[PDB]
DNA sequence: TCCGAAATTTCGG
DNA sequence: TCCGAAATTTCGG
């Protein structure tokens, strides 16, 4: 179970929020996200790949006892989409002032807009009281046209708490078709994201970056590559010995020039296998911290398989990454591969952290005007 | 060489039956389908994508010694079109009573009509002595309008023999423009067709499904996808080694939710790569059975505009599928990539059957009113 | 006579 | 990467 006064972060690539509610035990919960969140005993939850539409936000955006922040594509339906939910504790709770949401933002670039008046619209970069900040040079040749296109697929939601913690929930592109246009989009997204994180860290923000990064960081987290190199997994807790016996191949997995995204992602992890990780990384893999590097077969995705978790198959591309200043707060971190309903499994981590501000305009009830989703609309 | 009890099935996406007669050796046959069928020594033949018109049926629908069953669009000329031809054996032949055509049908839904009199027509679903059967719930919400729309492009011809064999000749939609409405039409056509196959199989018919399915079943039948995954082909007979090293991509190819037509086609294949194919599928890929899964680059279509036929870079979308009840009959099966005349190549399979009547009204002489 | 539940087969990933 | 969810077939008062 979870401790009494810790915040449980939960990430889950549901691969269709409507479809995941068709599996036990969630099929018994009448499509109630509140029942799901109480089932996992979670307080800050992010769901990636919602595959939803604006009409359905009247259901996923109103959760009793929670704040809802949801980002979907502007026009394309049933594609991508990220949601983040912050539990509202009671006034007599010690984490009441900590879990106060002071800001909320959509995207990584800051060029996305929020309703400002009748026909007016202002982006997050121009409003310092609503934008979280850290937009200082995310890319060398980044104009508004490319930044809006980079944020056009509903892949990021940002939430800032009163205790100075910025939660960044991402569903990074995967480039599943192996195209040149898709690979450049993937690399540009990752570089802008990690740069945005580095900017917020210099300002002094405690950063929790979690979600589906679609990047494998170490060789031991790739069932396909371990079979390609004929490396047998005999000891389920023999990860350190495997990385010592195959030190050369473990490093080649990261710095492989055919896969620069693996190198870019490792360059921000302080606990990376690269020797100079502690001199350049600022984020810590919470799951690898608690489970250690000995645990093998610690996979969070089994592509296209929602009903079974086969052996010798799968990867780990779902993470909960925290700033160095939050390493001393990690009390628990694991995965839940027995949960069915998606080709991904949930990942959770418990952190011990221990005037009024209006609700941010990006809250789902305001961003999507849920008070008007009535009969003619539905 | 073939025995006396051997039946040669042949399928060919001619892509314009008039244009296919321009190439060797068919240009010296004076546009005689009888000469073409004798050239292949074939007994049951289906040509897809005829691109003909009602005026020209008087030639393609009157083949000496053959029954002719041709389906074309109602109004659109030079588009789609399917034809099936059954050889009429002599009375001194052991397969004379087996090759008797007892029924014939147009389309997959049965909602199409047939001539009955003067200003009065009846569909195949209402007449039991003309319809083949198996119409029981082919789709959840299928009305008369959407079904006739599904059978409006002349893409299917069904023929039932006296020995219980039902030959289904199809030219399934391809969705070339890659539109949302076209993908739904393709998916609904493929679902209704395969459901009609399972219904006729439960009734007890020995089904032979052949034609242009426009769907790749396995990764090894797609030069495009093999190059996308950066899978080189060195040994032309190393299909088992390729599928073993790339087992993940081979299975993800079948169950990929982004390409559901590949999943739907696989569920009816008894020889599908999935673990439950033996209990779940009812059809056998004759070409894959005889050529085995080792033969790579067994393509039946190539992009002519990109000149990919010389290098044998293409796909296999043309099949001859048979019921499990006909499994022990398959004596030979191969593709014929050396035959010119189209951007596809023919496919054949030999079945040993080893086992008068009024001609159906859908025959070409009755359906299109021939003198 | 509608109703539903167990048993069974088929489906999608 | 076989497995749970969906559909259907069966059974009976
Ligand atoms: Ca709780």
């Amino acid at each position: 179970g979870k401790s009494e006064n810790t915040i449980r972060f939960l990430t889950f690539n549901v691969n269709g929020i409507r479809t995941f509610f068709h599996y036990q035990p969630f099929s018994q919960m009448n499509q109630s996200l509140r029942s799901v969140f109480d089932f996992f005993r979670a307080d800050i939850i992010t769901f990636q790949q919602l595959k939803t539409e604006k009409l359905s936000i009247s259901k996923w955006g109103r959760v009793d006892g929670f704040y809802s922040f949801i980002s979907i594509p502007q026009t394309r339906k049933g594609y991508s989409g990220v949601g983040c939910w912050i539990r509202i504790p009671e006034k007599n709770h010690p984490l009441y002032h900590a879990l106060q949401v002071v800001k909320a933002e959509e995207g990584i670039t800051g060029y996305l807009t929020i309703k400002n008046g009748k026909h007016s619209a202002i982006s997050y970069r121009n409003d310092v009281n609503q934008g979280i900040g850290g937009y200082d040079s995310l890319d060398p040749d980044l104009d508004e046209k490319s930044a809006l296109e980079l944020d056009s697929e509903g892949r990021c939601v940002m939430v800032e708490l009163a205790c100075g913690i910025v939660i960044i929930s991402v569903y990074c592109p995967a480039n599943s078709n192996s195209s040149e246009e898709g690979e450049m989009f993937r690399l540009r997204f990752l570089k802008v994201l990690l740069r945005r994180v580095r900017n917020l860290d210099k300002i002094g923000k405690k950063i929790v970056l979690m979600g589906n990064v679609n990047v494998c960081r170490d060789l031991i987290d790739s069932a396909d590559t371990l079979e390609q190199f004929s490396i047998p997994i005999t000891d389920p807790m023999g990860g350190t010995k495997l990385e010592a016996q195959y030190r050369d191949k473990a490093i080649q997995f990261i710095i492989n020039p055919d896969t620069p995204h693996r190198r870019i992602f490792n360059q921000i992890l302080a606990d990376s296998l690269l020797p100079d990780a502690s001199k350049r990384g600022i984020l810590i893999d919470t799951t690898r911290l608690i489970q250690t590097r000995n645990r093998l077969k610690m996979y969070t995705v089994w592509n296209m398989l929602k009903n079974l978790r086969p052996s010798n198959y799968g990867s780990r591309i779902d993470f909960i990454l925290v700033s160095l200043k939050l390493e001393r707060c990690i009390k628990a971190a694991d995965i839940l591969p027995d949960i069915l309903g998606s080709d991904h499994c949930p990942v959770y981590s418990d952190l011990d952290i221990l005037t009024q501000v209006p609700i941010p305009k990006f809250e789902a009830r305001y961003k999507y005007n849920l008070r008007n989703h009535n009969v003619l609309e539905m």
